[PDB]
């Protein structure tokens, strides 16, 4: 963690929720050591979602419920190694009306999530 890691910048994180609370769509732009404003997106991802690949890249993500904020992101980067980079962070969102009952919950400030080759802290 302190020495071998990758800073992932998340921007424009956006989630559309139905009146249901079901996730209709999730969208964000990822920047890292090998990405600049890479689109990560999913329609009907589930909560928690499966691991989803960003475009054609070696970056992937999963969406889950946070503990401080509503949404948490898990991020993955395949390195061509037997181990990969992984990390999780919560993203503050402000929710607005999305039309016909929907919510659109939107990140207000870019945030950084650190990923590395260690698993989750206990
Ligand atoms: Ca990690
Ligand atoms: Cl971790």
């Amino acid at each position: 963690d302190p020495n071998m890691y990758e800073n992932i910048d998340i921007a424009d994180f956006n989630v559309r929720k139905g009146e249901d609370g079901t996730i209709k769509y999730v969208n964000f732009k990822l920047s890292g050591d090998d990405a600049d404003g890479l689109l990560c997106e999913a329609q009907n991802p589930g909560l928690p979602s499966n691991v989803i690949t960003c475009g054609e890249s070696k970056y992937r993500f999963a969406l889950s419920s946070g503990k401080q904020y509503e949404f948490a992101l898990s991020l993955y980067h395949e390195l061509g190694l037997a181990v990969g980079f992984y990390g999780t962070g919560e993203i503050f969102t402000h929710c607005r009306a999305g039309g016909l009952g929907d919510f659109i919950c939107q990140q207000q400030n870019p945030t950084t999530i650190v990923i590395d080759s260690l698993p989750d802290a206990p």
